[PDB]
């Protein structure tokens, strides 16, 4: 149900080679000049792989693209971070520009205000204390699936995710539409704006830096959560309609029992036909955020240096369809 490209020796050479010229030549991946020169950049990367991602972005049925073979030396990378705020390590840099490289294909890349002091390159890895959380430092919980940022009308069209190490094997999950079991009465009513999808806990105050908390974006945020407006969960057309829920996080209309009973036979349908994909070190994904929902699988925590570790950046289409949400700045999201 997913795209899949392996890079030859040569083509990963060539693609590594130009990520380390990127990091040599621009101070970082979230400074402005980097993100306006990324796409024309990522041009040079080999044709084989342009032509993949072209026409992958082109079909209609795949829930991902994913490219397999960039390689990742564990020792020049270092150990694993014990917080995201510090993970940005010499290590991963040049795996951090591979991987906005690889996105300047595909579309826009952007970040929120409220998630990760505002950062475009972000981290997914377990955090200690954090092991039953709803959010991506998770471990000993699974990461419920979702679509990325649900409560936003300006959330991303792709997600992407580098593997920097991932040892032990670690799944990401995903599913479609349940199309082959949604009766036409349920499919009708998840059309209608009759669901509530609120905020998840990754844009709490709580799980930003201290010094970010008095950001007036999280206003926005909690008036998302207070009072969310009705929105519908599936969008366009009802032979592939795009999805929009998160399994933790939404809820049917206030006292409206079809919308209630729509949204839990959803759940069981997506918990039934949900599925594994394996980021190995060095795998790339891009997961379709419109036709499919993703999570993690629960693991143990190692806590040694050596956990599972991914570098992970929103991707828009049109980062002009968010204006009214930029925060002083186009490529990090927010509203009062
Ligand atoms: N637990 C859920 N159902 N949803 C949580 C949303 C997870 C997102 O990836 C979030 N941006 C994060 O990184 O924590
Ligand atoms: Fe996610």
């Amino acid at each position: 149900p997913w795209s899949e490209f392996r890079l030859t020796p040569a083509e990963a050479a060539a693609a590594a080679a130009l990520a380390a010229r990127c990091a040599q030549r621009y101070d970082e991946t979230d400074g402005p000049e980097f993100l306006l020169d990324a796409p024309v950049i990522a041009h040079e990367l080999p044709r084989r792989l342009r032509t993949f991602m072209a026409r992958a972005r082109l079909d209609a049925w795949p829930h991902a693209l994913v490219v397999r073979g960039n390689p990742v030396d564990d020792a020049a990378l270092g150990s694993t971070p014990v917080h995201w705020r510090t993970a940005r390590t010499p290590g991963s840099r040049p795996l951090s520009f591979l991987l906005m490289l690889y996105a300047g294909l595909l579309g826009d890349v952007f970040g929120w205000a409220t998630q990760q002091d505002g950062r475009v390159v972000t981290d997914v890895l377990p955090i200690k204390g954090g092991e039953h959380t709803l959010v991506s430092s998770s471990s000993r919980q699974e990461l419920g699936w979702h679509t990325e940022d649900a409560f936003s009308p300006y959330r991303a069209d792709y997600v992407g995710l580098l593997s920097l190490r991932n040892p032990d094997g670690v799944a990401t999950t995903l599913a479609g539409v349940p199309l082959d079991d949604l009766d036409e009465r349920t499919l009708d009513v998840l059309f209608q704006e009759r669901f509530l999808i609120r905020p998840d806990d990754s844009h709490l105050q709580v799980n930003n830096s201290t010094a970010q908390q008095g950001r007036v974006e999280f206003e926005g945020i909690a008036q998302a959560a207070d009072r969310p407006e009705p929105v519908a969960i599936l969008t366009g057309h009802r032979a592939a309609p795009h999805l929009r829920v998160d399994g933790d996080f939404s809820a049917p209309a206030e006292g409206d029992e079809e919308a209630a009973a729509a949204l839990g036979t959803l759940r069981k349908l997506i918990d039934a036909s949900l599925y594994e994909l394996v980021l190995d070190q060095g795998d790339v994904a891009f997961i379709d955020n419109r036709r499919a929902v993703h999570g993690r699988r629960a693991f143990q925590p190692r806590y040694d240096g050596r956990d599972r570790w991914l570098k992970r950046i929103n991707i828009t289409r049109d980062l002009h369809r968010s204006r009214k949400a930029w925060a002083g700045d186009s490529r990090v999201l927010g509203q009062r």
